[PDB]
């Protein structure tokens, strides 16, 4: 769910406050997205989009009525490091994963404040 | 929570159900205890009892009305071992600490099921 990202990308960026750093920025990072990605954080949210949609198509997906945003699981964060625990379902542990990897990706690229909020012309 | 120390001994014994195997077992493995434990698992299980108490005399938990088993916290179990996640507040630290160590502790010890349901009168 919404609440198991925020803290896995500040479980990487401690300094951060992800809900309002890392939403509507570029084409993809907020709700949907279309076009092509502004840089490489946009094309960290791209990949996690599609991470997303690739979850709706898995058929352990198909019971899951709270979809993705709302479709809690457990991961720990320890020493800045992500762990998708066990006990995950198949579908929870497919979206902790799909999360994982985008706080990770996250944290490895720079971060343009030209493109926090921009025009959706652009996409 | 219940939930997550089911959880946390199924990590650690995997062929196991907990909340039918540890309830109600010895003096302490259960709500409440009293007396002397019976053996060494029973021992588990009041270090643990004694831990939930300590737990509530600590001012963070002061806030928590959801009182230890319904008191919510994240951890992770990968590769057979449980890990309590930094994004706990103090008081679900505190509970998931207490959690791991009984888990852990249940792991280490014999099982006897002459002291499963035992007797009140024992204890
Ligand atoms: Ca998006
Ligand atoms: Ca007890």
């Amino acid at each position: 769910a919404l609440w198991q990202f925020n803290g896995m990308i500040k479980c990487k960026i401690p300094s951060s406050e992800p809900l309002l750093d890392f939403n509507n920025y570029g084409c993809y990072c907020g709700l949907g997205g279309s076009g092509t990605p502004v840089d490489d954080l946009d094309r960290c949210c791209q990949t996690h989009d599609n991470c997303y949609k690739q979850a709706k198509k898995l058929d352990s997906c198909k019971v899951l009525v709270d979809n993705p945003y709302t479709n809690n699981y457990s991961y720990s964060c320890s020493n800045n490091e992500i762990t998708c625990s066990s006990e995950n379902n198949a579908c929870e542990a497919f979206i902790c994963n799909c999360d994982r990897n985008a706080a990770i990706c996250f944290s490895k690229v720079p971060y343009n404040k030209e493109h926090k909020n921009l025009d959706a012309a652009n996409c």
